[PDB]
RNA sequence: CGUUGACCCAGGAAACUGGGCGGAAGUAAGGUCCAUUGCACUCCGGGCCUGAAGCAACGCG
């Protein structure tokens, strides 16, 4: 049941798991910095966290625009599925 | 691993202390086979193969 409550952070899944962590992070940044200031991008290839990423924007409006505009975009041959993060990210609790 | 140092962070009036920061390690990472659509921020699934680096220098291994 898709998370639709707006947030500073977007949650992305259905990411291609064969992409190297570093290259994935850099591609995500390239794709999303257009939408606004990104504080951070959290990427892990653990069993639990692979295929997934969190990109943290400074403004909520940036996250919203990023979410709406990049939905379903084919990224390393896989359509990105984007929702808002369920709860705030740490840096945003600061 | 040692020495003499550089830079960043926390604390300290300071001296400096603690990290970042070296043989680290069969680790991080990479290839493949299997498994996985998973809401995290304190790494981190399994097999086989491969496999690094402190910031500088010199010494040692
Ligand atoms: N990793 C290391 O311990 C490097 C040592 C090497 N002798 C050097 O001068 O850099
Ligand atoms: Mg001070
Ligand atoms: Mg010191
Ligand atoms: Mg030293
Ligand atoms: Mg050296
Ligand atoms: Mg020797
Ligand atoms: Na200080
Ligand atoms: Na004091
Ligand atoms: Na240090
Ligand atoms: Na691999
Ligand atoms: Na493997």
């Amino acid at each position: 049941v898709p998370e639709t409550r707006p947030n500073h952070t977007i949650y992305i899944n259905n990411l291609n798991e064969k992409i190297k962590k570093d290259e994935l992070k850099k591609s995500l940044h390239a794709i999303f910095s257009r939408f606004g200031q990104i504080l951070d991008i959290l990427v892990s290839r653990s069993l639990k966290m692979r295929g997934q990423a969190f990109v943290i924007f400074k403004e909520v409006s940036s996250a919203t625009n990023a979410l709406r505009s990049m939905q379903g975009f084919p990224f390393y041959d896989k359509p990105m599925r984007i929702q808002y993060a369920k709860t705030d990210s740490d840096i945003i609790a600061k």
